[PDB]
């Protein structure tokens, strides 16, 4: 019941109630990618002992990503986004997916959680809710090339999957992630199942790009052009999560 539309819309720069429309879901779309980072620092604290989301009540999430200020990760802000979006009129559809990893294999099935939009007879995927380096405003459901910020993306099927590939300037198409398109649920977040501290994971969209930091690697892109660095120095690096956490 503490979930509120106007102040979420306040929390990530947008004025008004505005239409359901294509144009506005990618506003909305790219605004929640530059007001609100990825964080998964304290994602252990919020995890329930029932291993079922359900159990995490959405005021909660909402309470620590809106109302305090402070990121998130796939389950807490598409989950908080699907919510925004069907208030806002949207027909918003659940679906997971495993994502590809640095050796080349996709992890698990149902690790990323994302929606889509079916919308004036088009499909569209959303996600505000991806660490690594992705698309700041919605993708069609289609092979067919689509291209912004000077990046390139594809969705293309590969054995019973579609597959979201990315191509920045200067390199190859990599695949992002890949899911089961009939899989896609509106009522799908009801079934989703959950020493040095573990690589804590970082970022925010920028005007035409993205900042990414994973453990001490940092990583921009600038209208396509991508530039990486690990980081040595404290100081340096306590800057880099400062300008993620501050949003945009």
């Amino acid at each position: 019941h503490m979930f509120d539309v106007a102040k979420y819309l306040r929390r990530i720069g947008v004025e008004g109630t505005p239409p359901p429309t294509l144009d506005t879901l990618r506003h909305l779309h790219k605004r929640h990618l530059m007001a609100v980072p990825y964080d998964n620092s304290t994602a252990p604290d919020r995890l329930p002992a029932s291993r079922h989301l359900t159990n995490v009540p959405l005021d909660l999430v909402f309470g620590h990503v809106v109302t305090e200020g402070h990121g998130g990760v796939c389950y807490e802000l598409n989950r908080l986004f699907h919510t925004l979006l069907a208030e806002l009129g949207y027909d918003v559809r659940m679906v997971a997916a495993a994502v590809r990893q640095a050796n080349g294999t996709f992890g698990p099935e149902r690790e990323h959680t994302f929606d889509l939009v079916h919308l004036d007879g088009r499909t569209h995927l959303v996600d505000v809710g991806f660490p690594g380096p992705s698309y700041s405003e919605p993708l069609y459901l289609s092979e067919e090339e689509q291209h912004q910020y000077g990046c390139s993306y594809r969705v293309t099927e590969h054995d019973g999957y579609r597959v979201v590939e990315r191509r920045p300037k200067g390199s190859d198409w990599q695949p992002v992630y890949r899911f089961r398109p009939e899989l896609a649920d509106p009522s799908g977040w009801d079934a989703v199942r959950l020493v040095l501290a573990g690589t804590t994971f970082r970022s925010r969209a920028t005007d035409n790009g993205k900042i990414v930091l994973i453990g001490r690697r940092y990583f921009t892109v600038e209208d396509g052009v991508e530039r990486t660095k690990v980081l040595v120095k404290a100081d340096e690096f306590q800057d880099v999560v400062d300008l993620i956490l501050a949003g945009a």
